[PDB]
DNA sequence: CCGACGGCGCATCAGC
DNA sequence: GCTGATGCGC
DNA sequence: GTCGG
């Protein structure tokens, strides 16, 4: 972090302002991509020209790096931080359910703080009210030990509903991360295929044992909500539950396990072998989806040795 | 030069 | 009432 | 904002 952390922080902050204030999602991801490539660069950057050599770093970011290296700051960033309107809009987006559009509209009518939000509940939708309620909790990390306890409850209640369900907790947790941002559960059932109330019954049971406390959104295939471990008080946590057809399950498991870089790498290697891999299916290049009965079958199609989630960092 | 860049489920808005 | 668009999160 | 057709 001592290497280029000042630079990566700069780029991340620039990314947020492009997304939240300028509403320029592609510049946001552009800055994120540059922040990422620099964070992995194993040398202390001495000039913008040096950084320019990295994929994702272009002329403008090189110039910004040069300014930061010679001054220790960015004039535009300094001004942006001081701007009451831009900083308020940017801050409100930290509330789950409040995006750039809602944030801008709130600030336009003088609603700029959590306090302003708290006294204007009528102007918030259901999601936003929940995001406001658990503002602090949602920004907390989840230690692996708690994630394990959360997994214990999910797997137990799911099997209690129907022992033929298959549930897999994915995300960085499955790769063995020491902490998580949330819990992502992938769910399937032999009766659910692409050719032919499964989710509801699982959510219902998890609510019954007081694990799930709130609901952000819920349909026939995707639940997004809030959960909390029983106290022997634990912070409330974000949990998503996805119902996926059996024939698409393991492609989904692979995708949502990650990492993002590993997925990009696995898709690239797949393309050179004559296959295309998305989150749903794998198809020869696109023809019809190939039968997939496990994660390993995906690796075998692309002539890869089966990679354990632990080693899917890159 | 200039278009692509994560794609889609759900909630809610815009409009008929 | 509906269909389609938009916002949002991931 | 950067990349590449
Ligand atoms: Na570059
Ligand atoms: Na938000």
């Amino acid at each position: 972090e001592t290497l280029n952390g000042g630079i990566t922080d700069m780029l991340t902050e620039l990314a947020n302002f492009e997304k939240n204030v300028s509403q320029a999602i592609h510049k946001y991801n552009a800055y994120r991509k540059a922040a990422s490539v620099i964070a992995k660069y194993p040398h202390k950057i001495k000039s913008g020209a040096e950084a320019k050599k990295l994929p994702g770093v272009g002329t403008k970011i090189a110039e910004k790096i040069d300014e930061f290296l010679a001054t220790g700051k960015l004039r535009k960033l300094e001004k942006i931080r001081q701007d009451d309107t831009s900083s308020s809009i940017n801050f409100l987006t930290r509330v789950s359910g409040i995006g750039p559009s809602a944030a801008r509209k709130f600030v336009d009518e003088g609603i700029k703080t959590l306090e302003d939000l708290r006294k204007n509940e009528d102007k918030l939708n259901h999601h936003q009210r929940i995001g406001l309620k658990y503002f602090g909790d949602f920004e907390k990390r989840i230690p692996r030990e708690e994630m394990l306890q959360m997994q214990d409850i999910v797997l137990n209640e799911v099997k209690k509903v129907d022992s033929e369900y298959i549930a897999t907790v994915c995300g960085s947790f499955r790769r063995g991360a020491e902490s998580s941002g949330d819990m992502d559960v992938l769910l399937t059932h032999p009766s659910f295929t692409s050719e032919s109330k499964l989710l509801h019954q699982v959510v219902e049971q998890l609510q019954k044992v007081h694990f799930i406390t709130d609901t952000l959104s819920k349909g026939e295939t995707k639940f997004m909500g809030v959960c909390q471990l029983p106290s022997k008080e634990y912070p409330h946590r974000r949990i998503d539950i996805r119902l996926i057809p059996k024939d698409q399950y393991y492609c989904g498991v692979l995708y949502f396990t990650g990492s993002d870089i590993f997925n990009k790498n696995m898709r690239a290697h797949a393309l050179e072998k004559g296959f295309t891999i998305n989150k749903y299916t794998i198809r020869p290049l696109a023809g019809e989806p190939l039968p997939v009965d496990s994660e390993k079958d995906i690796f075998d199609y692309i002539q890869w040795k089966y990679r354990e989630p632990k080693d899917r960092s890159e």
